[PDB]
């Protein structure tokens, strides 16, 4: 309260840089703070960012429902964020139509494997697949990691993007057969039999996979999912998968592959979540964890519009 | 020229010479490797020098093909319980060799452990050293200019081993067709996740032997899986059980790849159910192994039972001197 007082006091004043990290200090120390919540989604606004203000208050009203000052706000932002969500799309939308009209291979293998924890190079992983003899001095596990990859993607190009029909249970457990084969061939296709923690979430018990598998293949295939914006359906098929933490290893790496799966199918080229980005990406993934899944939506479309802006290098 | 060759041979034969008449012999049957007369003929020969497993070999080789030739006949009569007895006491000597190594042991047994999976992978065209194989098993890092396949069947037949001896060869009850599945899940498995652990849906040339169709495979290995839990396998000295398995799923071939290491890994899972330790086909035995499999594809699985029966005395003679 008194970290909150003292944000106040310099935000009148003048000071914006002393009083966001005041702001910053006193959610860190408690972060269900309802008004240190709302108090600094006003401030934010005043910056013009009005996507943090309504984080904020929609923060705030999960704990105290009936808080006024977080209501009032609330109301008024709710509609104005779904539109400027709505506004991005449809430039995203635009720069899909002028790349449609208009070395990745790698790139993307490196990314999503580099953002696990690999230390392969581009240049060793062009080795690797190119020669298929062993980089020396890395570790086996790593350098199967990029073969399993290289599978994977290799198996949804020639046989998911292009079929027709819904994707299946088997469908997912193809494609991490593929992703942790060569790693762990055990292991590789076949459901976690054990409860684990990862980071600070409990997924589901090794009991209820399969039906929350059932449950979220007939979401993939329900009209809903069809019924949302590629970007939204991409980003959330890519969370339930992370939520639901099928595998005891590669789920970030098979939900990231049903990701472009589901975007190449709508017409969308294959994205990429690149290494710098590691932070950021598990940064939103706690967020969604915590109730809200629009900063994740989000940072998948911004994901989307750099893919297409690299490939808007070409006339 | 055939039966010139063997009226030749026959010729020095009478005479003396008998380095000339094996060669003048071994011709002849170059030339026609289903003669009858010369078989016979040769059989006789072998006798002379008290080689009685080549002349029934020679002889039963020789009424496959004319059941009723007399000569044959009156011969693999006389020799058939005579191969027989000489057969059983050479598996006595090596149960006497069981029973005195029974009698540092672990950390040699461990000591020759990369040099099972140096050989097994070797024998099948892998070009790794022991000391390279050492390495990858060691440290879980690759080893320097060589192929990622090559060092993946390192691991999958460390795997495979490790999960034998800690889950099958103590346990009780009959062996599974899931047992065999799991094996080659591990042996294939860092190789060819796609395949491993599951039958072979193409046909295919091994050599010059044609396996059961992809579509006969399950029904071969249901029937495979029976006759190793039956009594007569059981009624069977270990080491011809153990040649005779180790056959039978080479002959079947049920998977694309890993057949011959997977059909080694239960040889040496039966003989260590049986209370001896597991054997090795030596890398410069590539040759001597694979003319046993070809005689025993062309009808005479003994040669086979006799080579693998020679391994475990040699794997035996090398327990015994390592602990003296």
């Amino acid at each position: 309260r008194a970290a909150l007082n003292q944000a106040l006091e310099m935000k009148r004043q003048g000071k914006r840089e002393k009083a966001q990290k005041l702001f910053m200090h006193a959610l860190k120390m408690d972060p269900d703070f309802v008004d240190a919540l709302t108090e600094f989604g006003i401030f934010s606004e005043e910056d013009k960012d009005i996507i943090q203000a309504d984080y904020l208050y929609t923060r705030a009203l999960t704990i105290s429902p009936y808080h006024e000052k977080a209501l009032v706000n609330r109301d008024r932002t709710l509609p104005l964020v779904e539109e400027i969500d709505q506004r991005y799309f449809s430039i995203i939308d635009s720069k899909v139509k002028k790349v449609m009209s208009i070395e990745t291979y790698y790139h993307h293998i490196y990314h999503t494997v580099a953002i696990e924890g690999n230390t392969l190079t581009l240049s060793e992983i062009r080795h690797i697949l190119e020669t298929r003899y062993a980089v020396p001095g890395k570790s086996l596990e790593e350098q199967n990691e990029v073969i399993g990859m290289h599978a994977a993607m290799k198996y949804i190009n020639t046989t998911l993007v292009s079929r027709i029909g819904s994707v299946t249970i088997s469908d997912v457990l193809e494609i991490h057969r593929r992703v942790l084969g060569y790693v762990d061939p055990v292991e590789a296709g076949r459901f976690r039999t054990t409860q684990v923690l990862v980071g600070h979430h409990i997924p589901p018990h090794p009991q209820d996979v399969e039906k929350q598998m059932q449950e979220f293949v007939q979401w993939l295939n329900s009209e809903e999912a069809m019924n949302l914006h590629p970007v939204e359906f991409a980003a959330l098929a890519h969370y339930k998968l992370v939520y639901i933490h099928p595998f005891i290893d590669g789920n970030g790496r098979t939900s990231r592959l049903l990701m472009n799966l589901i975007l190449m199918q709508a017409g969308y080229p294959p994205i990429t979540i690149r290494k710098e980005q590691r932070s950021d990406y598990y940064h939103v993934l706690e967020a969604a964890n915590e109730g809200d899944v629009r900063p994740f939506i989000r940072f998948i479309a911004k994901c989307t519009e750099t893919t297409l802006d690299t490939l808007l290098f070409a006339t």
